[PDB]
């Protein structure tokens, strides 16, 4: 699945295989009739966004989030681009990770992913959420029932095709 | 464009270019009013789930399909991840990876992908399907036709940007 | 994000952060209640279809835009595949990449990615286009307003997480 990095609204860690929307550009479990944008992923064979939109790098950045560049002029006339330093960024500072961050989750967006179930689900019908947690609806196709949903587990589990 | 591998439902080979849909998790060809998830693709840049969801290799998964790691501590206190070995992994028995098997397909679900279409397809519109050929419609965008529909091909080839 | 490139409509450039639509083929500026089918990005990084769908390079395509393999044996008995060439391929012309000319566009068509807004977007709502701009409307969900509209510029920006 390709999926990018969220940070959780109450900066706790939402566990894999939970349906997520969002609020106030933060991720929290969906509810029904929410937005789904995407599942909890351990799978994303494809990560997105570990230092994307974030003003405090290396070099400075420009309001869409590109890498501003100079262009420097030498004296023969050769002209090339060079990135503006950020006086912020400290070069002897280790800075910490998304994925050492609690706060931070990598979310399923597009492809095959592994969702929480409860026991309404069903192959080849669609999909809502209730805490996070699929129930039978309307969105995205189930694929197939990998682990039957069991009442002392309180869950199953379904690929589910996401897009 | 975007891929992931799926297997055909009846493990025979389709064609690219042919509009696919789920059914009993494996995919076959579209018709009226289905779900259209993507197109057997030859172009895909990025392609994902080769090895996804298999519960039968040689390190265990969890029921996500996430790696299981052990905490591994050294004399000093240093802590450490390393993958657990699959107790049910039998290294006599063969295998064949996905990609190099007839019944396993990959199919574009995002990004610019070119069809096979009927006489009634046009620059601009939607397009539905029927035995995995694009007839005019409402899903999508057709880009360009680059191959014109003519009659004893049976079809004709259009650039669509899938979503 | 994830992204393609796509030529532009009478080969006009289209700066970072406009919402765009296609229009024969090719991207322009969207507006009103046109399908918005991404935004022109700095923030896509690696970025598919610089090769998709030539049929003017050295390598043979077919109908479908996938390279066409001819069937090579040696005298021992090896078989291997290799890349047909396009005999109507003149390696003097010099071919110029896709980031070198005007026309061709990076457009981000999922993910997290900066859209200039207007006065009336808000965070938690989708968007519309006018002249390539998001105002108030029902297209994907605004995540968050980076930079806030202000008069000097004529626009704000804002993260849209855009499906």
């Amino acid at each position: 699945d390709f999926a990018e990095y969220f940070e959780s609204l109450g900066g706790q860690v939402i566990e894999t295989g939970y349906l997520v929307t969002l609020e106030k550009g933060k991720i929290r479990k969906a509810e029904k009739g929410e937005k789904i944008i995407g599942v909890i992923s351990e799978t994303a064979g494809f990560v997105l966004g570990e230092s994307s939109f974030e003003w405090q790098g290396a070099v400075l950045k420009n309001e869409f989030g590109g890498i501003i560049y100079e262009e420097v002029t030498t004296e023969d006339g050769v002209k090339f681009k060079r990135p503006l330093p950020n006086p912020d960024f400290d070069p002897n500072k280790n800075y910490i990770p998304r994925s050492q961050r609690r706060e931070w989750h990598v979310v399923g967006l597009l492809g095959q992913i592994a969702v929480r179930i409860d026991e309404t689900v069903k192959q080849g019908h669609s999909i809502d959420a209730v805490g996070g947690v699929a129930t039978d609806g309307d969105n995205f196709i189930v694929q197939e029932i990998t682990t039957p949903y069991t009442k002392e587990k309180g869950y199953g589990v379904a690929i589910v095709l996401v897009k």
